[PDB]
């Protein structure tokens, strides 16, 4: 019966799932900022995470620090950002790039209730040259002191907890934007995968 509580949790959050908001990790460091960026990821109703790393990409998520919300975020290493970037962007996704630049805007000018990819990362300028040639938008948040950036876990927060306030006020989280048909195939894909290993 336990497992029958997890999987009726499950419903309740894939019913608030925004399939619309995608994230991109490009590069991120360590291991404990990007499990932080997949419990955020979680929090806000995200669905899917793509993320590039240095030497292939292996990366090893912190269940200490994820909390096990790694297991309901569909996680996926890409080899070419740009390649799959494009992809979104032509299937009508405004693609979001955090770039450390005076031309940038700032992050709340964007529109994060369209099909969005947001992408973060822990380049120089936060994301690649490579992916900001073809960004639609490119975002700062704005700061007061030394530091010229911030952490790049808390930045992806602060971002997508901009996109929550946006999508929420339009009532995006009181009606699922996945179908019956999807909510239930990720159902079985998940408690199948949760147990086989």
């Amino acid at each position: 019966l336990v497992l029958e509580k997890r999987l009726k949790r499950l419903r309740e959050v894939l019913e608030k799932r925004q399939k619309d908001l995608i994230v991109f990790a490009d590069n991120v460091k360590n291991e404990h900022n990007f499990s932080a960026i997949v419990r955020t990821c979680d929090a806000v109703g995200v669905l899917y995470l793509y993320y590039y790393h240095a030497e292939g990409k292996k990366a090893k998520i912190n269940e200490g620090i994820t909390q096990g919300s790694h297991k309901w975020v569909f996680i996926e290493k890409v080899d070419n950002p740009v390649q799959k970037l494009l992809e979104f962007k032509n299937r009508g996704f405004q693609i979001v790039a955090t770039w450390l630049s005076k031309e940038s805007v700032n992050f709340r000018e964007v529109d994060y209730t369209k099909p969005t990819v947001l992408v973060v990362g822990n380049e120089l300028q936060g994301v690649s040259p490579e992916i900001v040639e073809i960004a639609d938008k490119k975002i700062v948040i704005p700061m007061y002191g030394m530091a010229q950036s911030l952490n790049v876990s808390v930045a992806t927060g602060i971002i997508l907890y901009e996109a929550q306030r946006q999508r929420e006020e339009k009532g995006m989280y009181s009606r699922p934007s996945l179908s019956e048909e999807e909510i239930q195939k990720i159902l079985k894909k998940w408690a199948y995968e949760d147990v086989i290993k």
